[PDB]
Formats: C-alpha cells, structure tokens, sequence
C-alpha cells in the first residue's frame, strides 16, 4: 500500500512539520497508505506527533539522504509542473532508460543530465541544459562537477516527485541506509 519511493518521499517532505491529510495531498497517497505509512514511521521512532515532524534518528536518516540527494526542487517543464533532484557522485547510466523507467513511474517526460565544466548538460553531447530550458536550470543549485541531475515532469507535482524520487533510488539503491528499507 506504500513503497520505498513513498517512505523516501515523506523524509524528504518533513524537512518542516506537517499534518497527515497535507502529507496525503502531496504524495497522492490514499488515507489508509499514509495512516499506516506514518504509523511505520512512529513506530520506527523516525517520526513523532505533535503535525508530524522528524526525531533524530529522523534527522539523522535525512542528513544521510542530504549528503546523496540535493534538496528536490519545483520547476516547470513546458508547463507542466516538475522536480529536480541532483544526485551526488552517481554511478554510471543510461538517461533513456531511466527516463523510461520515469515514465513507468507516472511521468510525462524526464531528463538525467550530467554536469561539466560546472554546468548541467546533457550527457551524450554535453550541451548545456539552460540553453533549451533557461528558467529550469536556474532553480537547480547544489550540484558539481560529475553529478547527474535528474529531471522529471507530470501531470502533478507528486507524480513529478514520486517519478523523481524513483530515478533517484535506481541510482542510489545500494546506498540507501537499511534503516529506510526498514519502513517496506
């Protein structure tokens, strides 16, 4: 009723306190997914109530995600709303695959770019990302050289965002602390 991409989700989400039914809105989550996901969490010790808000093993969990993951950002790609998430020291890719795998996730495009020279480009022949989209690349900061940077857009933000969060977990998977794994 929940996955991985849900649990990463909320952890990024909790970076302030928040109620359940605005964790439900921004997810796209049904009532009994997000009532149990949130009780996992409690459960776990990873979040407390009274809106919901991280405890340090939370904080610590996040920090850990911080050190892997730029803060996810809104965009807008061709007027759809989007995210964009750097991910720091990736491995090696495919952009089309994790594009395909984006859409299967519920987007309506992704881009994985790459960066060089300090500059975000696209990976097979290193053009600069803000020359097609000038207002996206602006919002992305906290990214260098040779991180990817994943792109994604869809018909809502938390499409974009779970879509997102999907790439990047693909490219992250080893990484990401039992202690998340722990919620599934």
């Amino acid at each position: 009723e929940y996955t991985v991409e849900d649990v990463l989700a909320v952890i990024f989400l909790l970076k302030e306190p928040l109620g359940r039914k605005q964790i439900s809105e921004r997810l796209e989550l049904g009532e009994g997914s997000v009532r149990t996901l949130l009780r996992k969490l409690s459960h776990l010790d990873i979040i407390r109530s009274k809106g919901h808000f991280l405890t340090l093993k939370g904080k610590e969990i996040r920090d850990k995600l911080l050190s892997m993951f730029s803060e996810p950002i809104g965009v807008s790609v061709d007027g759809y709303p989007g995210i964009a998430i750097v991910v720091k020291n990736p491995p090696e890719f495919k952009s089309i695959e994790l594009r395909d795998e984006a859409i299967k996730f519920d987007a309506k495009g992704a881009m994985i770019l790459t960066v060089k020279d300090n500059e975000i480009v696209f990976p097979e022949d290193f053009r600069p990302l803000k020359e097609m989209y000038p207002e996206v690349a602006k919002k992305i900061v906290d990214y260098e050289d040779g991180d990817a940077v994943i792109i994604t857009w869809a018909e809502t933000p938390a499409k974009a965002l779970k879509s997102a969060i999907h790439v990047a977990y693909i490219l992250k998977k080893e990484e990401i602390t039992p202690e998340i794994l722990e919620v599934v």
